[PDB]
């Protein structure tokens, strides 16, 4: 089996309603598709959705670094070798992460297709039999958050993740109004996205914070900063959760040495796929550190992805992948059962892609031979 | 696909010629097999190969902990939910790795027959061609020891592992004879086996041993003296490698810490199998530790499973599994090609088991359905 | 005085009631009985309970190591001679503490026979007059746990430890209903055998507990975490005390470099018999740390080897052996007066067995001469 | 068995040759003596052999401790009860491990006696069957000490070790003469006694022994100076042993710690006895600490004291007790077969005493009753 083409597609996927966090706004999704083409027939499907302030690449600069940078060198290659497929991409080039991600994914989707495997199956098996789904709150006043909880919570949702980082005054009125709103039998996360920036800001809005019930805080302060993290963690009982902070093993390494955080938000798109994920997954398992799959809010491909690792490991015990229940276009079809979420056994990432979708969302594309 | 059975059989391995290290001296290496049937007809080989002074586990306890606690639970699962296979063991019996290796190893044949794949192939692909083959000198006299090594220069091997530990004064005695013997290209590493029991003694050894080029001492001090192993680090230029200290993930974490470590033998039977030796490898390699996969000198199934890891992985550097070149009699057919090893792409662990070697060797088995 | 044989019996004592913890529930327990012969025809009794959970030993693989790996070199050796026997053990297989103390503990009733001497009187001698006796309440509604405890406060006793590790929320409602019940008077410390996983779930759940007055909380999280007890440690006022995480002086010596806790639970089955449990007291007390001599609920004989280690320590504080108390059948005669435990004068273990209960609970036995 | 009286004898052992070492020189070594009595008619003896200079205690001081504070308590209590006993004699005050021995080794000698049996047998058992003599070159020229090696050589001496202290100038002269003198197969180590008093003194001395073989460099600096002892060893390759830096367990806590030494110097005259001095092995031996038995120049009394530990004990690898030969005169009668030491079976400390000689070496005696 060899690699014989790689199709690349600049797309943007749309969104119902905005999304809204600490450090932006969001009208659609930009994310590159990468069709991979092998002798034998079979195709597979990645994906990358970039965020430019997690790790440095863009829409543009993916699609460019795919098609300049990483493709050429991999037809060719087997996609099942992956662990030197990823070796050839280090070589290459240093992070990427998102770019790196699109074509690993495509190659598991390959080797499950020709194995006639769910990708869990090839990563571990199954091991989850469910997850329940978490819904998302944007940022804003208090009272409309309050009221989308509730609207909701109507439709099954039992788990939030309250968005918030911009004033601490402000955001503990948001998560306080949520709160009183949906009772405390409803769970709920905070992700602040960086917006309280350092410890003292921090540990200010933690004081307002306990007699909440609040499942954990997510990234309070900036990403490069692990000390501050620690710090935080010596001085609080709230469980903490690093996501920004956290990418690739390198920073694994230091939060394990600092005992900088209870939970780390592992993304395909930070580490640079499936592959890697799972590498991280058995070090935060070794130190004992919890684990979550979350996203950048990606279409089914990468989120089919996500869940694949997700399911396959025991340390992994919440997701975040909700992209296809915000967009109103979707190349592919994960199937969800609100609140939850069910893996079926179609082979690879056991999910059909929509060309006639694909094209329509396309905005450039190029193919790699 | 379901297990519908399993047969243990007790085992003793023929060797050649005394094998002897600082802790003790074979004369045949006892092993269990298993065979794990499958409702598909397929069939998986797995092998545990105790070292009562390194993980707590005999050859009879195996049998036993393997046809009273481990196997019962495992009929009616699928092999291919190996992370579930684990878990379930880990639930019901703490350690006994060996134990726990044997099924893991079958499990792993019986996934590769299925989707007609070589192991290496299900875990992260083919990363090496091959690898140089080290020959063991066991401890002997000094002149015994280097006329050996002459003789396996004249059959092709270029690089040697000298077993030592009784007294400095004569470890030494014993390394000085066979460098000058093999002249100064010729590769030679040095086991002690704990036989030097502290830093302090270790130390006095390392002060003799700078000018004989020595690639690295393997674990000169107590198992457990994880300390010592760092300290000695501290003081000396001379790469150290742990081996009997390292078991599972809980002293991986340890020598992280410590930074006791520049290289660690992984062993499937010391930490469980194939599975969770991934799992180290990719601990190690988040901490920059360069890794070994040796073993207690096994037959072709097990020998087989520990090469299937080591080809897998970039960190993986060099490979100690040469029980099929040591044993008079072997039930499986691992093919090499001295002074190297290279793994063909048969499925599964890709060797054939001679029953009648396996019944011949055997002194007693038993079935759990 | 030379051992001449000894005879191995694998038992299983019968519980009153099913005992239940967080990783498992027990109807009877399975045990292995050892009785050393000498020359000089004295008898000493031994016994080993394995918990597979705590130290990756069981039922039929204890008796196993016991007969074809341990038994045959002691042979021809003085019982008196511990530290001998006990060296001799280690260098033939590291670990299998239960298998040991098996051992361990016939040559200490031996040697008590020997010299008309109780075995507390030869360790250190008589410290201790009392000790009060704790009642254990397995897991169960909150509603049922308050209902026994009251009904066992009834029956004299004053102190309890409560079961609990499945879920913190059903947790904090065990240890609520509880306390309401028996008043603030009653002492309660509460075991949670590694249920609660982690740092963060732990202090989570400590939160509720701090208006309790509990005296202190046991093993929360995972056995191999001492990191993660430290650092709860460094974020509550409440004792805590090490189980699972502590066997041999290995964990010892990690417990006191990290500061992991202010009480360590020492029993005989983990650590290898009564000359390790002292070796561990010592240990303790050189930190300062608090020690309490629990057990895997055995029968007379090992409960009374456990007893005569924490009456002979003014370090060992309390103490957990009520196997005989829970037991419907016994082949020893421990003599209790509850609430309290006093030991007689009589010489060894002082204790008779009854041979016809012995071959009553006898499944299988052999002899190694 | 209860104490009925205590006759406490001051008395001085005659030296054969004055010692001198770095802060003093004998003519003689001043000791007191211990008789217990019993109800029952048994007899013990026990010894206390003061060093101003390293445990705050005199010759003087600790015969009227014990006349005044020590024994009153005792009258009435059982020797066998150890653990007891020294706890009482702790609560009564702090420190003066000299005195306790007194009273230890009797109680000792008593229950050998009791239980006609050994002492090394009632604490762990034999273990060694001999252990070389090393005899100790008291500081002089260089040529004077290599001049008393060659002849103690002639006598069967094959160990040395050598006292300096003075100036690291005159000192390595010393220790580089003997050397030449004696030949490289000769076993020397050093003991300065402080004399170097800082690390960087002692670092400058090191540079000059590196090529004299030399096993271990015993206290270089100040006994409170535990950092120093820490950095030391941080910078050089040679054994390093703790003496005066190490009483009672407070010591052994911080050397563990600091990891300040390889080796360290256990006396019964520094912790308080055998009892306390089996408990500093068992703490020493959790650390890896090689340990020896050292002492004052002490009787056959409490010489004999010491050999009982040091022959139960696998950590205990070297014994320093040879006041018996040294002195003209001796109340005991402790056999020696230089260059070995063996201990024979009787029970107790083993030995006899002579009280003609006891009354001949007397200046001063009382009875507490
Ligand atoms: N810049 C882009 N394109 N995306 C940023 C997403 C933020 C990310 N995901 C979320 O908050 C929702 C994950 C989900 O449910 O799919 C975070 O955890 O902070
Ligand atoms: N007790 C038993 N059965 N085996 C012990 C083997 C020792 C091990 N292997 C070796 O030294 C040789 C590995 C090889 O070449 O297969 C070690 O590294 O120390
Ligand atoms: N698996 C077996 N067989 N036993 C496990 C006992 C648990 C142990 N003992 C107890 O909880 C009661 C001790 C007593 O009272 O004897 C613990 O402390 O966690
Ligand atoms: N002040 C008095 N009374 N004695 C001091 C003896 C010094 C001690 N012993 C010795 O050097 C010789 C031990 C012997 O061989 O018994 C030391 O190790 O430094
Ligand atoms: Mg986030
Ligand atoms: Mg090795
Ligand atoms: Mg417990
Ligand atoms: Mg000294």
């Amino acid at each position: 089996m060899k690699i014989t083409a790689i199709h690349l597609y600049a797309i943007r996927l749309p969104l119902r309603n905005p999304f809204v966090i600490s450090y932006g706004s969001y009208s659609d999704m930009p994310s590159i598709i990468v069709k991979m083409e092998t002798d034998e027939g079979i195709i597979g499907y990645g994906e990358g959705v970039a965020d430019d302030h997690v790790t440095g690449e863009s829409w543009e600069s993916t699609f460019h670094t795919l098609k300049h940078t990483l493709t050429p060198a991999l037809i060719g290659q087997n996609p099942m070798n992956i662990e030197k497929i990823h070796d050839m991409m280090d070589n290459t080039i240093y992070g990427v992460p998102t770019a790196k991600a699109a074509i690993d994914i495509a190659c598991f989707d390959i080797m499950g297709k020709k194995l006639n495997q769910p990708v869990y199956q090839l990563i571990g098996g199954r091991y989850h039999e469910e997850f329940p789904v978490t819904h998302v709150l944007s940022i804003a006043d208090p009272e409309n958050m309050a009221e989308e909880a509730a609207s909701m919570i109507q439709k099954g949702y039992q788990s939030f993740k309250m968005k918030v980082g911009t004033n601490v005054k402000e955001d503990v009125k948001r998560i306080e109004a949520v709160r009183e709103r949906v009772g405390n039998d409803i769970a709920i996360r905070v992700d602040v996205n960086q917006g309280w920036k350092n410890s003292a800001n921090t540990l200010t809005a933690l004081r307002s914070l306990g007699h909440l019930n609040i499942d954990w805080i997510e990234q309070p302060v900036i990403a490069d900063d692990i000390d501050a993290m620690a710090h935080i963690r010596s001085k609080t009982d709230l469980p903490l959760m690093i996501d920004e902070g956290l990418k690739s093993s390198r920073e694994m390494r230091q939060i394990i040495k600092l005992e900088a955080a209870d939970k780390v938000n592992i993304k395909l798109m930070k580490c640079g796929g499936i592959y890697p994920a799972v590498k991280l997954a058995h070090q935060a398992e070794m130190a004992g550190i919890e684990c979550q799959v979350g996203s950048m809010v990606e279409s089914s491909v990468a989120s089919s992805a996500g869940f694949h690792v997700a399911f396959s490991k025991k340390i992994i015990t919440s997701v975040e992948l909700t992209g296809p229940l915000k967009f109103t276009k979707d190349i592919g079809n994960l199937h969800y059962d609100v609140p939850f979420i069910r893996l079926n056994e179609k082979p690879g990432l056991g999910i059909e892609i929509n060309e006639d979708t694909l094209q329509e969302l396309t905005v450039f594309q190029d193919i790699v031979r």
